[PDB]
């Protein structure tokens, strides 16, 4: 029940983080394609957005470990 | 049961927070790409929106920990 | 059974509230992008909409805690 | 089972209400952006629509409480 | 089992009713935006449409109570 | 199991009926917005379409009651 | 397990029938809006399409009762 | 397990058959609206497509009864 | 378990076949509407695609009976 | 469990093959409608794709039989 | 449990392979329709893509057999 | 449970890798269709992307085998 | 349950990682197709975005292995 739990926490975190990052990176690539002169600003939004999106998934990863250990 | 419970809360909190942030950040990137002069304006809305969206997932994270410990 | 319930109430509340906020913020960002002179109007709509959207998820959080304590 | 029941009721009510409100609020923001002169009319519709949308989720929340207590 | 039942009926009725109303309300907001002259006409369709969509969810709420009592 | 059954039948019926009505009413609202002179014509189709869509849901409600009683 | 059976069959039939009719009616309404002259012609297609769509859901209801009785 | 089985096969047959027919009828309605002179040709395609779509669902309905009886 | 199994195979085969036929038929209708001159060509493609699409669902039906008997 | 396994394998293969074929045939119908001159080359593409798409589902059907027998 | 396992692996591999192939082939058909000069180039990409997409599903089929034997 | 596990890991890996490749391949086909001059530039992106997308699915295949052995 | 756990974490991480990469790679291909002169800038974004998206899935695989061992 600890294994099963740790899996669910980690698995959902993976899905959460990957997809969120993908959405953000994709938006960045599309934006940069549309407006190459906005390279920097768009790259900044990506660099701010990604960690924000990963925050809660990262915490869920820690919780997965706490369950396992 | 506490392991499984803690995993469900944290896992759904991860999905919730990550995706919500991605939607907000993507909207900010797209708006910025369309009207670069609004970059500060949209950034401000992102900075307000993200914590608002992360609030409940964060509380579910705390509940996840209360279930575990 | 209590751990499982608390998690389900909290996890669904997280998904509900985060995504609802994201939808509202996204709309505010898109509206402001189209009509920047209306940002104050749109912000007021966002600041009314968000708590209204968070209302039931918050009660579900409370219900989650009542299950645990 | 009272715990699981209370959770399911509260969790679904939360998804139900939050998303319903968000959809209505989004429409209002989109409409107001598109026709700023209609801002009062659309705000009235939002103020009528939100309670209507929340009516059944609220009743579900009460039922959630009746099951828990 | 009665608790679980009452929760499912109430939770689904909530989702059913909330989303149906939001769909209807969103439509009259968009229509009113496109044709402000049809404000009263569209609003009437909203006031006819909502009870109809809420009819079965309400009956499910009653059924939810008959299971609890 | 009768409680579960009555809940599933009533719950699904609610989702079925509410959404179906919403789809029909939205189409009526959208049609009326495009063709204000066809208001009566479209309202008639709505008044014909709603009971047909509700027919099986209300039958599932009866069955929900039969299971409960 | 017969209560569960009668419920699953009735609930699905409800979703099946209600949604199918909604799709057909909405199509009739949209078509009439697009080519009003064809109102009667489309209504006949609606009156033919619905019973055909409701046929198997109706059989499923009969089966639901055969299980319950 | 026969009640449950019969219900699964019948419920899934209902959804399969109803939605398939609705899709074909919607297409016929949409096409008639665009090419009124093709009315008969399109109506014929509907009268061929429906039984073919309904073929397996009907068989599944039979199989449902073989389980129930 | 033979009842459940047979139900799952038959039920999924019904969804598979019915929906696939609906998709193919819809496409034949839309094409015919688009180019009435190709009415027989598209009709041939429909008469070829449907049996191919129904192939595995039919086999699944046979397997369903082999489980039942 | 052999009945459950054979069902799941056959049912899923049914969905897999029927839908894949439908998607390929639909595309063939739309291409032909759009460019009737390419009818031959598109029909060839359909005759290559369909067996390729049905391959693994057919293998899964064999496995379904092995499980049964 | 070996039967159930083999079914899951083979069933999901079927869905994976069929749908992936359908996606790739559909793209090939659409591009060839728009630019018939490239039918050779496009068919080559289709013939490189399909085995790649089928690789892991094929492995899952092998694993399905190892479970069975 | 080792049969179950190995199947889940292989099945999900199959869906992951196949769909991922299909998406990437489709993108390559669409780009090549629009800008044939970029045929080899796009093909390189496909050859970088595919193994990157297959990475984690490959590891999940190994894990599937380790579970069985 | 360790087999179940290790499977769930690996399978979900597979879906997470594969889909995310495919989304980023696709966006890179589309962008490059539209602005070939930005191929280097877009490729860089792909090489930054991919490991960011794979980060949590990779961790979830490590957790998968920690469950197996
Ligand atoms: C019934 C409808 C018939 C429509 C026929 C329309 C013909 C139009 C004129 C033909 C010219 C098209 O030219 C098209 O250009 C691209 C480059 O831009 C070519 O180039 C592509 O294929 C060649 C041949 O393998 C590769 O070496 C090359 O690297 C690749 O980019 C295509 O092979 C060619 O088909
Ligand atoms: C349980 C595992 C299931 C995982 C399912 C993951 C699904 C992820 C879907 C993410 C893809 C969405 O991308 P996006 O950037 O919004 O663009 C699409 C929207 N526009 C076209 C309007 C731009
Ligand atoms: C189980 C986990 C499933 C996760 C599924 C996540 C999918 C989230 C959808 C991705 C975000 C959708 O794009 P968006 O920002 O709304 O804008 C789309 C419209 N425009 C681009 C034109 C503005
Ligand atoms: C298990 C948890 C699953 C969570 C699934 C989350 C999915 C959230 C999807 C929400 C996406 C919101 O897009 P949208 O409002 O349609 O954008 C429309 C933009 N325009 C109006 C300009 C077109
Ligand atoms: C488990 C919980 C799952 C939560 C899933 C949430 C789904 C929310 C989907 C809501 C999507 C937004 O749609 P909408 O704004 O009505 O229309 C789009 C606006 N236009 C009409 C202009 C295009
Ligand atoms: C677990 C339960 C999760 C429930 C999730 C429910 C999500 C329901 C979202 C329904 C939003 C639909 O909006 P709408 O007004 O039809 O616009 C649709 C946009 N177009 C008009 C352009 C098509
Ligand atoms: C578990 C229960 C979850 C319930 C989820 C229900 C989802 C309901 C979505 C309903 C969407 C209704 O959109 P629609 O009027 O067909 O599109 C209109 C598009 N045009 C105007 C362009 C024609
Ligand atoms: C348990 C889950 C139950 C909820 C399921 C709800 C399903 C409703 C899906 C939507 C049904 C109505 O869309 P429709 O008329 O085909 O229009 C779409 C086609 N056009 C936009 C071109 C007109
Ligand atoms: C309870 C589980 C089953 C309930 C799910 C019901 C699903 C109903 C799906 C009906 C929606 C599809 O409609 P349609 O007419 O093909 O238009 C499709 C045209 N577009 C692709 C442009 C939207
Ligand atoms: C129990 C689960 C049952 C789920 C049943 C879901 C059925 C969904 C069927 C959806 C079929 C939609 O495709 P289609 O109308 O061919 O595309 C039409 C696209 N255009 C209009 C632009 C051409
Ligand atoms: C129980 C499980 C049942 C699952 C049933 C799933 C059915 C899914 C059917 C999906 C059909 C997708 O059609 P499509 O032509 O790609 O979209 C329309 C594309 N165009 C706009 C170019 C036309
Ligand atoms: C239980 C198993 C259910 C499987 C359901 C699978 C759904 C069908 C697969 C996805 C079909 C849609 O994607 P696609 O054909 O690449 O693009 C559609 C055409 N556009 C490019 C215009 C969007
Ligand atoms: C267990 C059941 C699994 C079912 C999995 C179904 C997967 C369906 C994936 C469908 C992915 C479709 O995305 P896409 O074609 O890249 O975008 C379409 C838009 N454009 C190409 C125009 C840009
Ligand atoms: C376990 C089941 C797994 C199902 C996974 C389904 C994956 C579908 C992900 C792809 C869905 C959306 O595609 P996309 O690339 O964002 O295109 C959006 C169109 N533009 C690129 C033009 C913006
Ligand atoms: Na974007
Ligand atoms: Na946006
Ligand atoms: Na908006
Ligand atoms: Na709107
Ligand atoms: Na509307
Ligand atoms: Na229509
Ligand atoms: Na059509
Ligand atoms: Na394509
Ligand atoms: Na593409
Ligand atoms: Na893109």
């Amino acid at each position: 029940m600890a294994f099963l739990g740790a899996a669910i926490a980690a698995g959902l975190a993976a899905v959460a983080g990957a997809i969120a990052v993908a959405i953000i990176v994709k938006a960045t690539i599309e934006g940069t394609t549309r407006q190459p002169e906005l390279r920097g600003t768009l790259q900044t939004l990506m660099f701010i957005g990604v960690p924000l999106a990963e925050a809660v998934p990262i915490i869920a990863i820690v919780i997965s470990l706490l369950i396992l250990f």
